[PDB]
């Protein structure tokens, strides 16, 4: 059958919202009021992959855009990128592994681990106006847990 998807927003556990910071970067900042329209709306697709009660493979596309969050090596390091795809072919149920995150329930919140790079997570910084990135160090003040808000 088709792939199933939900529209949603994400905020980090410090309650920063995610906005596009150019065509291919996301940044996290504290947002409230009129400026909340700036936040990115995701289409979260429920994709093929290893699954358990608390760990659900997803892709994170930008709603109304042929753009997906993507985990690749860049200058020999696992990195988060926004990658363009052929809009005729996406979303699909068998997304390529660079596009897959394991959405994990953690202490009433959500973590997004790279399926491609075990124990690398979608991360934000403490400071505002910094990129969303793929973090692979568990020590430090980087934020790896989020809440989801459902969108019409
Ligand atoms: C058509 N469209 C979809 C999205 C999105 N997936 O976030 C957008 C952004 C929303 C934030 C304001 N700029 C444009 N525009």
């Amino acid at each position: 059958a088709p792939v199933r998807s939900l529209n949603c927003t994400l905020r980090d556990s410090q309650q920063k919202s995610l906005v596009m910071s150019g065509p291919y970067e996301l940044k996290a900042l504290h947002l409230q009021g009129q400026d909340m329209e700036q936040q990115v709306v995701f289409s979260m697709s429920f994709v093929q992959g290893e699954e358990s009660n608390d760990k659900i493979p997803v892709a994170l596309g930008l709603k109304e855009k042929n753009l997906y969050l993507s985990c690749v090596l860049k200058d020999d390091k696992p990195t988060l990128q926004l990658e363009s795809v052929d809009p005729k072919n996406y979303p699909k149920k068998k997304m390529e592994k660079r596009f897959v995150f394991n959405k994990i329930e953690i202490n009433n919140k959500l973590e997004f681990e790279s399926a491609q790079f075990p124990n690398w997570y979608i991360s934000t910084s403490q400071a505002e106006n910094m990129p969303v990135f793929l973090g692979g160090t568990k020590g430090g003040q980087d934020i790896t847990d989020f809440t989801m808000q459902f969108v019409s």
